[PDB]
Formats: structure tokens, C-alpha cells, sequence
């Protein structure tokens, strides 16, 4: 059982409210714009916001270099760790582009505690503003603006959900982008009281509650606890934006693993969405730990096939 969450996360507390991250465990890799048989996608980097130092990586199936659906992908890491150019996420997004036959837009976002929530959400929203006005040749030649999906893994799935909530009152300004769906891949949600699955899976070795407590403590706004809507979408009666999501027919795909301590809350978020009139496609798998398909590439294909079916289903 994980005894020390900070050592598990490879972080140290710093006397100004920051943390020191040991990056050596997660190597980064560069974009590769020229097609290569070793690379499932071509990729390139573009800046978004100079003040925030935010940017994004574009991915295109090697074959593309007949417009493709736009999958905006937000990476995971508890809102406190990890980057777009981490090999782990770069390889995943490249295979997403190839196997969905999609253009994948993977935006960076600022990390907590240096930039607590809702900073990441603001950055996730700004990435859509960027797509809408981009003159980039890959966007202009290959991106189907009518078929936008907001995707994310773990914290990125929480991020994608909250970008969806923030876009619902903004749909006029999103044009010529049209959002069709949200794809929530093991989204990072937690509450104050332990859920049934957090108790049952208390000794998880991937993302146990002792570790997520730390991540929420570092990323939530100063002064709030885990029953805030940022971490727990079910508090009260959920957002008053879910019914609108349902009326606009944005579909939501909720992907969860049954050995993830987060699973009870993830399933209850899907229930709430359905009660609010959202069309929810649920994809739950026994024996899968948090981030299963990130850590095990041999699980990716059937996930990608289900996502492709979801995308075609709109």
C-alpha cells in the first residue's frame, strides 16, 4: 500500500507554495512533421498564448500527408504533472490520430499548484478559440470543423468535461467550430467523503485515495475541499448546463475501469448526465486500473475502436 504519496508522485514541497518535480521518470519527445514508417502520425508544435507560455501539438495520420474529425485531447497528470510532449502522451495521441483517422489537437495547460484550477480550464477553452482562427495548413486542409470532439485522460478528462460546460453558453462564439461530443477517458473526479470504490480499492497501487488527496489539495482553489464542482460534478444537482448539453445533442462517452478507485463517482456522473437528458455512451471494463490503456498499449485498440464507433454515431 502506498505510504508516501509525495514520493510516489516524485515531488517535493517548496517554501513558496510550489513543488519541485523530478522529471526524469517521464521523458519527452519532439514533434516529427515528416512522414516516417516508425511514426504513426506526423506532428508539429504551434504557440497559443505567449503570456501563459501555452502551446499545442498537432497530429495527422501519416496517410493524410475527406476532412477528418477534430479530436481535441487533454493529457492527464492530476492537474499537477506531465506535458504534451511526454513520450507516453505523444505516442498515445499519434496512435489516436492513426486509428481514429482524426486530426488530434493536443493543447498544453498550466500546472498546479503554480496555477491552481480553474487555470487549466481557461487554457483548455483558449485552445478552442485558437482552432477557430488558425490559418495553419494542416488545419485548413484536413480538419473537419463540423466534427469537433473534446477528449481527455484522467485530469484531461475532467478538463474536457469542464471545457464542455464552459462552451455551452458560448456556442455562438464557437462557430465555425461545432462540438459534437465529449470523450471522458477515466476522468479525474473525487469527493470529500470516500466513495464505495475508494474504500474498496484503498490499497490501489496506481492512483489510491492517499495520492488523489494530494493532487486535489494542490490543484483545487485555495480554501475549497473535494466536494467542489471542479472535483465532484455530482454535488448539489450537477451543473445547470447539463440539460443544455443534452438539448444541443452533444453526446458524452464515459470510459471507466472497474479497478479504478474513481469508478463509483465516474459512473454516478454518467447517471446524472443521463438524468439531465444527455445521451451518454458508457464503456466500463472489469479489471482495468486507472489509466489502463495509457500504461498498457495492448489495451489501446479496442478502446480506439469503441471511440471510433462513438464518433461515427453522431
Amino acid at each position: 500500500p502506498i505510504a508516501d504519496p509525495y514520493a510516489y508522485l516524485n515531488i517535493v514541497n517548496n517554501p513558496d507554495g510550489s513543488i519541485t518535480r523530478d522529471l526524469s521518470n517521464f521523458p519527452c519527445t519532439a514533434a516529427t512533421p515528416d512522414p516516417s514508417p516508425l511514426n504513426p502520425a506526423v506532428s508539429k508544435d504551434l504557440p497559443v498564448n505567449q503570456l501563459k507560455s501555452t502551446w499545442l501539438r498537432l497530429y495527422l495520420p501519416s496517410s493524410a500527408v475527406q476532412k477528418l474529425p477534430i479530436v481535441v485531447y487533454y493529457h492527464g497528470g492530476g492537474f499537477i504533472l506531465c506535458s504534451v510532449d511526454m513520450q507516453l502522451f505523444h505516442d498515445f495521441c499519434s496512435e489516436v490520430a492513426r486509428d481514429l483517422n482524426a486530426i488530434v489537437v493536443s493543447p498544453s495547460y498550466r500546472l498546479a499548484p503554480e496555477h491552481r484550477l480553474p487555470a487549466a480550464y481557461d487554457d483548455g477553452v483558449e485552445a478552442l478559440d485558437w482552432i477557430k482562427t488558425s490559418d495553419d495548413e494542416w488545419i485548413k486542409s484536413h480538419a473537419d470543423f463540423s466534427n469537433v470532439f473534446l477528449m481527455g485522460t484522467s485530469a484531461g478528462g475532467n478538463l474536457a468535461y469542464n471545457v464542455g460546460l464552459r462552451s455551452v453558453d458560448s456556442v455562438s462564439d464557437l462557430s465555425p467550430l461545432q462540438i459534437r461530443g465529449l470523450i471522458l477517458h477515466h476522468p479525474f473526479f473525487g469527493g470529500e467523503e470516500r466513495s464505495e470504490s475508494e474504500i474498496r480499492l484503498m490499497n490501489d497501487q496506481v492512483c489510491p485515495p492517499i495520492v488523489t488527496d494530494v493532487m486535489w489539495d494542490l490543484s483545487l482553489p485555495v480554501g475549497v475541499d473535494r466536494d467542489h464542482e471542479y472535483s465532484n460534478p455530482t454535488v448539489g444537482d450537477g451543473s445547470e448546463k447539463l440539460e443544455k448539453i443534452g438539448r444541443l445533442r452533444w453526446k458524452v462517452m464515459m470510459i471507466g475501469g472497474e479497478d479504478d478507485p474513481m469508478i463509483d463517482l465516474q459512473k454516478d456522473v454518467a447517471k446524472l448526465m443521463k438524468k439531465k437528458g444527455v445521451e451518454v455512451v458508457e464503456h466500463y471494463t472489469g479489471g482495468h486500473v486507472h489509466g489502463a490503456e495509457i500504461r498498457d498499449p495492448s489495451k489501446r485498440k479496442t478502446l480506439f475502436l469503441s471511440i471510433k464507433n462513438f464518433i461515427f454515431s453522431v
